[PDB]
């Protein structure tokens, strides 16, 4: 993603570089937005329209913006285009466009801010070795990007392994960023990617680094026929692989959704659903864990959505954390299905429903 410009509301000018900013424009236009781009029907011109409703598929890469024109007095666009007609915008990963818009708020903020890291976007990291070489990586939406190279039987102690490891080791932690990604490959022909798994885990516990002991299970173990960057791309295309790529990418989201079950399920009080349980839940500050949808957090309900942003910081700004789970996806899915809010305890709140 990239914001040519950005100056309550505000006025963004922006431009959607693949589907993963489809969907972060996706979340932030709201109807009754307005918005600047450009048409034809070099026959090329600048419209404007009321935003009022949305066509949305992300598999095929494809945003839609229906509406009404309006009176641009600054003939900066609509000229000779009679106010009043309907119109629509397909948005292109080519020509950027201008959002007036109303409510634009920190939470629409971080995504759009986040979106423009070319890292932060980047959620995908490989570490591909041959018996000798190593390649800490980074997939990127289009390359697999290196970050450093590193350089029978193979299951026997050695110096000189013990030292390379721990090079890859602290390569990693150094080029790679372990709050952004989801899911860490370790690939090779051989024992090497298993074997440079436990060295990694084995390190942690010694520097005690929990930001890698916590995410044991971000981590994916592969085999690839060579040790070099062709690996990557026999493992992300190998379907056989396919479905534990997914489990690896949410593992705090399954993780999380997992707890709040097993409080559940054992009509235990420290989990709830329901706008109205979550609420009183948070005047106690007793959330641990706050479950929100993406959807019900761009609801068309502006009232709603004032209430939900504050319940966001409250119940952090009182050491619970958040999540936000992507309705397009299993869990989100499920959070939906009991209101796309719900909510985890540090202690049972007995009757939060009477």
């Amino acid at each position: 993603m990239k914001v040519i410009s950005l100056k309550g509301g505000a006025v963004i000018t922006l431009l959607p570089e693949d589907k993963e900013d489809l969907f972060t424009v996706y979340q932030i236009v709201d109807k009754d937005d307005e918005l600047i781009f450009k048409k034809k029907f070099t026959d090329l011109v600048k419209l404007k329209i009321k935003v009022i409703s949305e066509d949305f598929d992300m598999k095929d890469e494809y945003l839609k913006y229906k509406g009404v024109t309006v009176t641009d007095e600054s003939g900066a666009s609509n000229v000779d285009i009679p106010v009043g007609k309907y119109l629509s915008f397909t948005l292109d990963y080519v020509y950027p466009f201008t959002i007036i818009k109303q409510n634009f708020n920190k939470f629409m903020q971080k995504l759009l801010n986040e979106a423009c890291n070319i890292e932060y976007k980047s959620d995908t990291a490989a570490v591909v070795l041959q018996e000798g070489i190593a390649h800490v990586c980074l997939v990127t939406s289009s390359s697999t990007i290196l970050k450093q190279k590193i350089e029978t039987d193979v299951l026997k102690f050695d110096e000189k392994t013990e030292k390379f490891y721990k090079a890859i080791y602290s390569a990693m932690k150094k080029d790679l960023n372990f709050d952004k990604l989801k899911t860490i490959i370790l690939c090779s022909p051989g024992f090497y990617a298993k074997i440079l798994m436990d060295k990694i885990f084995q390190y942690a516990e010694e520097e005690h680094n929990k930001k890698i002991l916590d995410n044991k299970g971000m981590f994916f173990i592969a085999h690839c026929s060579t040790g070099y960057l062709q690996g990557i791309n026999e493992v992300l295309k190998n379907p056989l692989y396919a479905s534990k790529l997914q489990d690896t990418k949410y593992s705090k989201e399954i993780m999380v959704m997992d707890e709040f079950l097993l409080h559940l399920n054992k009509d235990d009080d420290k989990a709830w659903y329901g706008e109205k349980e979550v609420v009183k839940a948070a005047e106690y500050g007793a959330i641990s864990y706050l479950l929100l949808t993406d959807k019900v957090l761009h609801s068309d309900n502006i009232a709603q959505r004032e209430e939900y942003l504050k319940l966001m910081d409250s119940v952090e700004s009182n050491g619970g954390k958040a999540l936000v789970l992507s309705t397009l996806h299993s869990l989100g899915e499920e959070l939906d299905q009991l209101t796309g809010i719900a909510c985890i305890l540090k202690y049972p709140l007995p009757d939060l429903d009477e």
